[PDB]
């Protein structure tokens, strides 16, 4: 219906709107994660900083998707944003496990959208995702995996010590 | 219950959580406003820019409230974020009228929270709002009022012309 | 037949030659558009400048295709270049409508070539188009759509006024 | 009685003198805390530095109150300064617990003085405290709470190790 729209299916348009919702939900989750680690009874500033930076990145990803939706002549449609899955996030290990589950869900949504684009013979969409999302997700997931491994080696028989040291010597 | 909490009522803690929700909702609204004016069939870049900057400011306000909630020993609780009130925002005049209604609602929430703080004899809260929110809101509302007046004078018998000129000569 | 040629079909080679012709034709069209707006009885310097810059870009696109044809071991074959579809281009609105029709035809040719490359399992070709042509076309088409919307809002009941203002305040 | 005094009650004047005494007492306490951590058999330089900086800050707060007392036309009256509550301060955990108790007592005195000012309709006093004391106290108390949480997580089954690491990696 737009004057500019060309080779942009309704199915891809809708799936992009849904992916915007998922990225904004993920940003909201990271916001909650960050402020949890800033509580005086949690107090891990490098962990807070790690998650607040991811909140920014996910919002930015949403904004990139929205810009692309308008460049293609689709129409942004916003839905309610559900609250994060928890109010309290446990230990740094617990939080990093929730983070990697969240990133793998975003990655799967990206892969699903790429498959849809491929089925709809939409190369601009496929290039867009390849260029700005797929590698960024793989790199982040790798980094979170590396963090989980280091967190876990640090538990030992002194879990508090290990949590402090990881925050001080990796994250800060 | 926190080790740090002192003179911070449950009523203020809850009202701060609700105000965070209102600011994040307002940011979401501004996000939608901005991307609407970036549509190829709307195409008012200075209007898009105006609203995207307000989306940033409202998110920042939420983050300031959350930081203060943790400094006082309260506990951030996030709720679902409702979607904006419209999907399409009309003319620049329509959008600026919706914006001033939104800002007056935030201002009222701030005034209500200040009244609660006063009733609870919570001077740190009152100072916080005075210092970082109340003047910012008055200044913004004044600016939006000035814009509405200029938009309206520009309608005349050539509404398209006036909309272009306001975007070009005030907003851009 | 070249010593270097590998995985480069005859069908893709021919289609690249045809796309070079289309890009050079488009450059020629933009040349004519630009010099039309430089006529003393048309006299819209920002419109002339807009189209002369597109003439350059389209020639550059042709040259990129030719460089790629030789990198793959294909052989450039040039055909006659037909003259542009008009001698006189009307108003800025008329000209911008002809421009977006032209860009959508180039975009379709790019999409058709990408589909051919996909059918011929030629990933270097697909990457080439994705990297240097497909996004450039979407961005240009979006920009032209934005311009058409602004031009149209400016017609009103004073078409000459609107044409001057768009040239002065958007294009120049 | 001063030529300048206006809207400055006797009750506020006396309460300001008492608050000067409390701030100077707090500085003295921090002096003792700092020199304790500089003992050769305690030897935690980052802890010493933390407390010596607080000794400076509390003296500065006293001096600000005295300057304000003279700006309002009140009259500074000094009393004996009692010695700190302990001669030896234990572990870093013990010392940080004593510090937060001390800061909460200063904060309460500030809140009490603000309430008195409010009852006496003395807005200059209320502004003074809001501007230079109330937020500074909340921020400090938050920081001490964060430190206590980190100190406690570090005790584990190796209290000496944890005390060294906190001094090295947070305080120094
Ligand atoms: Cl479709
Ligand atoms: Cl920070
Ligand atoms: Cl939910
Ligand atoms: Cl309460
Ligand atoms: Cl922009
Ligand atoms: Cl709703
Ligand atoms: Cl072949
Ligand atoms: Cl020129
Ligand atoms: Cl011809
Ligand atoms: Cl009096
Ligand atoms: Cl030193
Ligand atoms: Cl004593
Ligand atoms: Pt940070
Ligand atoms: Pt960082
Ligand atoms: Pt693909
Ligand atoms: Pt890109
Ligand atoms: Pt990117
Ligand atoms: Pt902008
Ligand atoms: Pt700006
Ligand atoms: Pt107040
Ligand atoms: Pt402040
Ligand atoms: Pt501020
Ligand atoms: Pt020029
Ligand atoms: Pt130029
Ligand atoms: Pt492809
Ligand atoms: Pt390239
Ligand atoms: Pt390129
Ligand atoms: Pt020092
Ligand atoms: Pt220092
Ligand atoms: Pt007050
Ligand atoms: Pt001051
Ligand atoms: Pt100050």
């Amino acid at each position: 219906s737009s004057q500019i729209r060309q080779n942009y299916s309704t199915e891809v348009e809708a799936a992009v709107n849904r992916l915007v919702n998922l990225y904004l939900r993920a940003s909201y989750t990271y916001l909650s994660l960050g402020f949890y680690f800033d509580r005086d009874d949690v107090a891990l500033e490098g962990v807070c900083h790690f998650f607040r930076e991811l909140a920014e990145e996910k919002r930015e990803g949403a904004e990139r998707l929205l810009k692309m939706q308008n460049q293609r002549g689709g129409r942004a449609l916003f839905q309610d944003l559900q609250k994060p899955s928890q109010d309290e996030w446990g230990t740094t290990l617990d939080a990093m496990k929730a983070a990697i589950v969240l990133e793998k869900s975003l990655n799967q949504a990206l892969l699903d959208l790429h498959a849809l684009g491929s089925a709809q013979a939409d190369p601009h969409l496929c290039d867009f995702l390849e260029s700005h999302f797929l590698d960024e997700e793989v790199k982040l997931i790798k980094k979170m995996g590396d963090h989980l491994t280091n967190i876990q080696r640090l538990v030992g028989s002194q879990a508090g010590l290990g949590e402090y040291l990881f925050e001080r010597l990796t994250l800060k």
